[PDB]
């Protein structure tokens, strides 16, 4: 699909059998979700944003479906005001910005 | 231009006669710059990010050049770890996400 930016570029995701919405976020290196359970081991990581720092759980090689497209990548679980899909996963979709 | 997202989508901006770089950020409703002087009146505003909140100055009808394209819009000045171009200005470029 092609998306204009008059509205937030929100897509449906499926992860660990859970359905959620997330923002396609070219400003995010990494993918960060709040409202989700993932199984298995994970590494503490700190990530910064406008308001400072957030402590997140790093989960590696997570299967995720983003607007129908199946990928495997790193997912961070932690407090975020919005679920965000970062460039780590958008590169798997072959996503481009056009102007 | 069309760009891919293997690297951060950073563009050159010119604002109030100052040259800077900024991230094209589909996850940002608003444009937030740290390292710049704008003249005239402005309004307190609080904006929420990953890590919480930053206090910013809202400047309206600011002339800005983004990768060669002249626009006028709202610019927030405040602490941000990265200068960001939000959808308020990317819609003025006719920017789209494609996958
Ligand atoms: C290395 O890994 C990451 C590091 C940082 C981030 S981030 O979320 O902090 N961020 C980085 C930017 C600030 C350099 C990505 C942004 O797209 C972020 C994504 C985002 C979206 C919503 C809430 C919080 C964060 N957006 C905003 O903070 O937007 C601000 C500014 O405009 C307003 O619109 C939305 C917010 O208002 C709600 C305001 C993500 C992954
Ligand atoms: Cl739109
Ligand atoms: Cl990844």
């Amino acid at each position: 699909p092609q998306i204009t930016l008059w509205k937030r570029p929100i897509v449906t995701i499926k992860i660990g059998g859970q359905l959620r919405e997330a923002l396609l976020d070219t400003g995010a290196d990494d993918t960060v979700l709040e409202d989700i359970d993932l199984p298995g081991r994970w590494k503490p990581k700190l990530i910064v944003g406008i308001g400072g720092f957030v402590k997140v759980r790093q989960y590696e090689q997570v299967p995720i479906e983003i607007a129908g497209h199946k990928v495997v990548g790193t997912v961070l679980i932690g407090p975020t005001p919005s679920n965000i899909i970062g460039r780590n996963l958008m590169t798997q979709l072959g996503a481009t910005l056009n102007f």
